[PDB]
DNA sequence: CGGGTTTTTGTTAAGGGCTGTATCACTGTGTAAGACAGGCCAGATC
DNA sequence: GATCTGGCCTGTCTTA
DNA sequence: CTGGATCTGGCCTGTCTTA
DNA sequence: CGGGTTTTTGTCTGGCTTCACACTTGATTTGCATCACTGTGTAAGACAGGCCAGATCCAG
DNA sequence: CACAGTGATACAGCCCTTAACAAAAACCCG
DNA sequence: CACAGTGATGCAAATCAAGTGTGAAGCCAGACAAAAACCCG
């Protein structure tokens, strides 16, 4: 067909086409169903007698969003719906709930033209439903999974500006509207048609594919060369490098609001020092509610980054001789790059990344790096440390570790503990008094985790990162080349690509 | 446009400072009239829409000077009138006029250079100035057209 | 047309002359002959005069044996 | 070669609807080292 | 024993 | 009244942590 | 809770199409598994420690 | 005077429906 | 326990070809059953 069927088709897919309403209507929000790509600055004024505006943002609605990802998904929730013997025609309350996800993109290249002074990067958030659930009979039973949880074409967009993540003024002034409407939604119900029936629609928002950074940036935190290190509990750095296996999570939303709330407050009239000691290291107001979770890719990126650190050290003998220049520990590093190249075939590279990860974590490169180590017990060690983290990762890196992995679940204590002694024994020349955020994140607080909520690398922000390289590719191939319209397009362009109505078409061989 | 903006042929020392300042001006006037953003290296649409009559209208609103508006409009005026006999893919049936007129052209061009730009073009030239003042119509005469022969394709 | 691609630097001599020897080489040989083949069921002849004119002025100081442009001698012509 | 009769086209008195093309403001490929002239301290020196 | 020389640096200019 | 021992203030400077 | 009055259809009836259906074997054409890799992960902030400077104090 | 794109918008072009006529291409008869 | 690619290669499976006689699923002339969905009775 011609381009303007193509076109004149668009509009069943894309938002704001089919009407809804909640039961009890939305607070602080418009009943308009044909509400599409809006402005994103959400009525921002940009007069020169105000703070100074240089990003632009278009995005959708949420509750539009949602139905219409809802409108998309019709088909495979009634195959669910007919696959678990169940009729057609129940209208009970479908709980839904979804995912979240927020990163800044750097290198995002400004255009030639009018417009305001744009920088020279980008922030991203989407979503992405993972179950639906109805209440049948006394139990319940699933009637829709993503099979997919880390794909790029199951991570719809929702809103797209060209700011930075660090702008803490901007951040804030184009995520209200969005956490406004989220709290709105969180305590209605949806009346939705499918097939010709009124069914009812329940949410449970998750926010989990966020890296440390933006927690702590969100959250109410400190940085991350903090001492208080983790998002999770209340232990320093200097505690958490001592039992490494006994902690708890209790780190929450509200009790980050009533922390700060006690900081801004100060009621006891305490000096700075003993005031953050009570506060635990809280001084913004949060606005953005996460639960307590762990990102897997950046964990093993960080866990990756520590060992590699540890093997270049191991070169060295750094256990006998304290005192080391530049000059060696250069020469260490070099050698080990060049006989990863000779023997691992891998290419040194800079900054971390996951490929590079996941072929470093093997007993074979054990055995390549203990070839340029003369000692002979340091090889049993680092062994030993290998075999423990790699018994250790299929726990919170499958998707369902209660069936993937139960021996390696069910032992995961006792491995964590030998893992402990093993660090403050052995390389006790680098873990006494300090250590990394994701060591006591991986060692205290995934079995609670796991039995919280069942997976962790589900959860993780795996399919962002796939959006932001379409995000890439559409902003250069599938875009206008404008200030003016760039940005719809490429929203416009990923929300169709997202789709799944359009994917059936493509499984044409069953 | 950087140098003629602060002045160097009435105060001849410059600190870093001053240099930077002068180029920040020039690239914030520039955005802000000819819609073009700050670049590292010179680029090649950049190079096209900065070489025209309006750039050097908006570059006078940054010199105080009057003398210095007229040097600088007949200075992009030889240019303007010189590059179609290099940029053209057939000079001679394209743009006769400006082929049988460029060496007056490039005569008038040096002789501006040497009269009024003695602060930077004075015992020194680069390489292109001199590939375009002194070997351009030989060429012509040679092969027949400039810019039909570039390493534009390759790119 | 595409005629050969390489992974080398340019201001590399060795390997670049080492790479675009035969290139040359060919190129010379065949500089003073003419071809023929069969077009539309007729033999044809062919001659060539071959130009080198998309080089910028780096490497044509590069392969001509000159000096780096920040020498005295600036004009290749 | 003509009257008489037939077939297969033109045709604007005005609107509906699908299809093709011009328009607009922009984009990506030109992207690392060498030549040189002036200044300044260690040093052989008459 | 201060006196020019030698050589070493270094910022600028030129092409990418 | 004053020279001099000397005890912190902060400052800049790496190092470690997430990206 | 079932009587009138057209729709909606499978046949009865036997006799005319246009496709359907056994075998080869040597190609010829599709369909699908396999293998070594890829991108998206990409700038600042917290904290300890040596160092003088200048204030803090001592005694003739 | 680099040039192949790049997506939405608008307008011209070319098809389609009431009109009876009216001009172009051919046999039966004379 | 990322994943959808990125191209070539190599092997397994479907098919076609020519050969030809029969075999079988339609449609069709009316027709007067057999429900069967409207009306309400
Ligand atoms: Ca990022
Ligand atoms: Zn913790």
């Amino acid at each position: 067909q011609p381009l303007h069927a193509l076109r004149n088709a668009e509009k069943v897919l894309l938002p704001g086409y089919h009407p809804f309403e909640w039961q009890p209507p939305l607070k602080n929000v418009s009943s308009r169903t044909d509400v599409g790509i809006i402005d994103g600055l959400s009525g921002l004024a940009s007069s020169v007698d105000e703070y100074p505006v240089d990003t632009i943002a278009k995005r959708f609605r949420y509750d539009s969003a949602l139905v219409s990802a809802l409108m998309d998904m019709e088909e495979d929730i009634l195959e669910g719906m007919r696959s678990q013997d169940l009729d057609d025609y129940l209208n009970g309350p479908f709980t839904v709930v979804v995912k979240e996800s927020c990163d800044g993109m750097g290198d995002v290249s400004e255009k030639h033209g009018s417009g305001p002074a744009v920088p020279e990067k980008a922030v991203r958030f989407s979503f992405t439903v993972m179950r639906i659930t109805i209440e049948h009979g006394s139990q319940n039973v699933k009637v829709f999974e993503e099979p997919k949880p880390n794909s790029e074409l199951c991570c719809k967009p929702l809103c797209l500006m060209l700011a930075d993540e660090s702008d803490h003024e901007t951040l804030t002034a184009i995520l209200s509207p969005l956490i406004a409407e989220r709290e709105a939604m969180k305590s209605s119900e949806l009346t939705l048609e499918m097939g010709g029936i009124p069914r009812t629609f329940k949410f449970i928002f998750r926010g989990t594919g966020y890296d440390e950074k933006l927690v702590r940036e969100v959250e109410g935190l400190e940085a991350s060369g903090s001492v208080y290190i983790c998002t999770l509990c209340d232990t320093t750095r200097l505690e958490a490098s001592q039992n490494l296996v006994f902690h708890s999570i209790t780190r929450s939303h509200a009790e980050n609001l009533q922390r700060y709330e006690v900081w801004r407050s100060n009621p006891y009239h305490e000096s700075v020092e003993e005031l953050r000691d009570r506060v635990k290291g809280v001084s913004a107001k949060p606005f953005i509610e996460t639960v307590p979770s762990i990102d897997a890719l950046h964990c093993d990126i960080g866990n990756a980054a520590e060992f590699y650190k540890i093997f270049q050290l191991e070169i060295g003998e750094v256990y006998k001789h304290p005192n080391a220049s530049k000059e060696e520990r250069k020469r260490w590093q070099a050698t080990l790059d060049k006989h990863l190249r000779k023997r691992m075939n891998l290419k040194p590279i800079m900054r971390m990344n996951g490929n590079f990860a996941r072929k470093l974590m093997t007993q074979e490169t054990v055995d390549a790096v203990c070839e340029l180590i003369p000692s002979e017990e340091r090889h049993e060690a680092l062994r030993e440390l290998m075999d423990l983290y790699l018994k250790m990762k299929p726990v919170w890196r499958s998707s369902c570790p209660a069936k993937e992995c139960p021996e390696s679940l069910c032992q995961y204590s006792f491995n964590s503990q030998r893992f402990a002694e093993l660090l403050s024994t052995k390389f006790k020349y680098r873990y006494e008094g300090k250590i990394t955020n994701y060591f006591h994140k991986t060692l205290a607080h995934v079995p609670e985790i796991i039995e919280r909520d069942g997976s962790i690398g589900a959860w993780a922000s795996e399919g962002n990162q796939s959006g932001n390289k379409l995000f890439r590719r559409f902003r250069k191939m599938n875009a206008r080349q404008s200030k003016c319209y760039e940005m719809e397009d490429v929203l416009k362009h990923h929300w169709l690509y997202t789709s799944k109505y359009l994917q059936k078409f493509m499984n044409a061989h069953n």
